[PDB]
Order: C-alpha cells, then structure tokens, then sequence
C-alpha cells in the first residue's frame, strides 16, 4: 500500500507518524524550527493547519489562511524531504499548497466546501476523508448516533463515491473516523475499538487522538497531562493496522510505533482485531 | 469473572491491574513512602524486591533476606489495602511473608529451590509461574510446554489451579525476536484459563529496539503494556505506575466498547 505525490511515494507497509504544525495565532521561523524538531524525532509527514477546527471556532478568511499556511508549506518543501499534509477546506488553499509542494490534502470537511472537490481533483494529490457530524461550530453540542460505527462507515461509502465521481481515483483516498468531531466519549471509544473493521475499504486509515477530550474526559486531566493516554490511543490504533498517526508528541509516538512494528512483524497475520 | 483470593481479600481480574515494583535496599520508612506514592498513582499490587531481586544481583543468606523483606511486607500490610507480591525463591521467606500479609508468591525460579514448592503450597497463596532459561525452535511452544509442566507440578503438590498465575518471563533467556514473538502471541496463552502476568518495563527488549538507556524507555514500556493489556493480560508489572495506570484506563475504555473484550 503506497501513496504517490510530488514525484515521491510514501510506503504504508508500516505505520507513519504525522507531526501537528498548528499555524493558527516571527511565525514562519518558529514553524520551520518546530517542523525540524519533528522531522528529527522521526515524523515522516508534517500536517500544516491554519484554521482552528475546535468546538466553537470562528471561520478564518481565505486571505488569512493563505498567509498563515502557504509560506510554511513552501519553506518546508524547500528545506526537507518530508511529506506535507495541508489541513484545509478552502479551494484556493488546496490549489496554492499543491503548487508549493504539498503531498496530501487533509480536509476535516471532506471537500464539502463549494469548489473544494474540484480543486482537490485538479491537484491530483492524495485526499484524506474525515468523518464529522455537523460542523465545528456546533458538532459537540449533542452528538447522537443510533450506531456510530455504521453511520461513520456509511459516510465513508458515500464520500468515496462522491470523490470517484469527481475523477479522484480510490487509490488516492485515505479514511479517518474523526475522533472528537461530533462524538461523545463513548462514541469515540466505540470507533477506536472497531477501527480494524474499516480495513474492508482497502484504503489507508489515518487517526488523530493526540491530547484530545477522549483522553481528558476519561482521565479528568488538562491538555498537558495527556501524553500517556495519547500513546495508548496511538498504540491501540496502530495495533489494528492504522497507517498514519497524527500527533503532537512525535518522538514518544515514534518509539511506541517501533514497538508496535516489532510486535506486528513477529505476528503471522500482521494485525490485531 | 476471574478472581484471586488471599489474606481475606480478593483481586478482581475482570480488568487489568498495575503492579508497582518496590526496591528493597530508615530503609523501611523509605520503602513505605515509595509504596504510598505508587498506591496514590493507582497501583493495586506492589511487588517487593526490585534491584535487590534482579537476575545477577548479589545472593543473600536466608537471614538477610528475611530481615530486608519481612519488615517491608509487614509495614505495607498494616498500612495499606493494596495487594503485596513477594520476590523470593526461599521457602523460609515464602512462609514468613505469608504470616505477615503477603498475597502473591512471585518466584522467578518457579519454586525450584529445595522446599520452595512445599512452602508455597502450605501458604495457600497465589503463585506466579514465570518462564526462564538464547535458542528455541518455537519460543511460544517451549514456553507453552513449560506452563503445562509447571501447572502439573504445582497441582501435584496440592496447589489448586485457581491459585496459579502465568508469566512468559520477558527478557529471561530471550533475545529480541523471541520476546516480540511472545508478545505478539500473548493472547493464545488464555487457553489455560489462568491469569497472565507480564513484565516488560524498561527491559532490553525496548532498550535494544530503540537504542536508548534504562531511563529513556517509558514510551516503549507503555506501548508494551498496552499491547499486553489489549490482549487480556491481567497484571502488568512496571516502574512507572501513574503513566501505566493512565494507559490502562484507555485500554479499559476500549475493551468495554468492544463486544468480545480482547484483541487477537
Ligand atoms: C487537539 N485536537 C486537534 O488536533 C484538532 S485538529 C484535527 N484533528 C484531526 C483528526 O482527528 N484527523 C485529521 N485528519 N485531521 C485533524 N485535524
Ligand atoms: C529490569 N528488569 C526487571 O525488572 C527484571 S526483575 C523481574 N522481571 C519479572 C518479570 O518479567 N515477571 C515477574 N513475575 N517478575 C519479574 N521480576
């Protein structure tokens, strides 16, 4: 299983760590320095995000997002060999990012914005499709499912169809159940517990649980006290064959993933279920 | 539903338990303070031994081992509700430990010293059977065969199967690939229908993989603990209790959301 972009490939025969590079508010210098620490810690993908997708967040203008994100994507693509995912919903950010070297479009809205689907298709880049109920402004008010796994799974069916029909080949797609995006605690753990069952699509799985409420609410601790919980989440996901793990704490996660890889390669079928 | 019974209390093995490692080196005050810290971090068992009971540590006389071990076990038993695991191979220490409140006999030698088997049987206490001998044809099958034999050996000495715990003994005459093969197939040891205990904390199976020293192995230790607990391991022996307890609560939330309650 591989992805292809900007004349390189990403080998998904083992898990990859994706370092989080938040550029919501010298910012260019610091971002490049942070990217560098994460690369040295073993991150093979950097996720550059210029719009807060947190519960309650206000939208960011196209002009603000471009200014925050494009110089950062460019600088990294110029200096390092690492892959770059862009955490955006905007057609113009999608277009400009591809032009300065981004490898993956990571859209929490699964290209739902007017023009986003067509822009993503024109770039030819890999596209991550994430599940969210509602939108970031109200998703966490009262998340509700009869069956969270089935509803997330149905959603991936439809979005894969939607993408294929715009001329995005299945082989460019990644799936992400969207931990925290319109989900209470028990919804999140139902998804994590059944994560291996999303392999039926035969597509890369991407997960982001790092320092999120599904850890905080379980342990009753703030964002800075969540590393152990985050590693546990990462290991649980990678033990079930998750291909990319989106995290804040790269070094610790990479060490944990090495242990998982040694375990999985000793196994005769290469995955837990 | 799995439970152990000892010293008028019980251990509920429907979820995983973190066992904290206690170094025995006044020293009694310090041991109790360290027990307190691990209990407050959420350990429900304390394993009395640590550095002094590691492989290669200096052997001690019966008299010395009683003087260092018995007062510690007694002190914890008087002050806390926590279960107490005792690291010993000597029948006298097994006997005296039981008299002052120990709950589990954790002998890395599987009661092989003269009299140790008979002493453990007289206590009525739970006993951990750990594999130790690196070369194997099939490391899992050798370890598995070893459990069959030690289970029988204990049953024959009058120790009921319900008092036994099984430990594959990570790092004990095992190279890196042997250790990871055991960890990869840990769930298969559930066919004995006995508790599984594992100890990977800060071991060379992490140090050699990551190429880091003993104080830099927390992330790998946590990964190992999570991998074992996701496969239904019941007791996890560790140095870093708080962090392990936190990882275990994540594992519990995950296993509670599953219909099957274990990964394989
Ligand atoms: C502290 N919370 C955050 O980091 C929220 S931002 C964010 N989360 C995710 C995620 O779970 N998956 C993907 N693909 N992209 C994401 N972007
Ligand atoms: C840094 N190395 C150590 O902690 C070696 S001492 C030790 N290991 C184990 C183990 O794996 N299982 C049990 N039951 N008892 C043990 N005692």
């Amino acid at each position: 299983m591989k992805l292809f972009a900007q004349g390189t490939s990403l080998d998904l025969s083992h898990p990859h760590v994706m370092g989080i590079l938040n550029v919501t508010p010298n910012s260019l210098i610091d971002a490049v320095k942070h990217a560098n620490l994460m690369i040295n810690a073993g991150a093979t993908i950097i996720d550059v995000g210029g719009e807060s997708t947190r519960p309650g967040a206000a939208e960011v203008s196209v002009e603000e997002e471009l200014q925050r994100v494009i110089p950062v994507v460019e600088a990294i693509a110029q200096r390092f060999e690492v892959w770059i995912s862009v955490d955006t919903s905007k057609p113009e950010v999608i277009r400009e990012s591809a032009k300065v070297g981004a490898h993956i479009i990571n859209d929490i809205r699964s290209l739902s914005e007017p023009g986003a689907l067509e822009a993503a298709a024109e770039t030819g880049l890999p596209v991550c499709l994430m599940h969210m109920q509602g939108n970031p402004k109200t998703m966490q008010e009262a998340p509700k499912y009869d069956d969270v796994f089935a509803e997330v799974n149905r959603y991936f069916i439809e979005q894969i169809a939607r993408c294929e029909q715009a001329g995005i080949a299945k082989e460019k797609l990644l799936l992400d159940p969207g931990f925290g995006f319109g989900k209470n605690l028990s919804h999140n753990y139902s998804l994590l517990a059944r994560l291996a069952e999303f392999h039926h699509f035969n597509l890369p799985l991407l997960v982001g649980m790092s320092r999120k409420s599904m850890i905080g609410q379980l342990l009753n601790v703030g964002p800075s006290e969540r590393l152990s919980g985050s590693l546990a989440c990462a290991v649980i996901a990678a033990m079930q064959g998750a291909h990319i793990i989106r995290v804040h704490d790269v070094k610790e996660t990479v060490e944990a993933m090495r242990v998982v890889e040694a375990t999985l390669s000793a196994k005769e079928n290469k995955r837990y279920e």
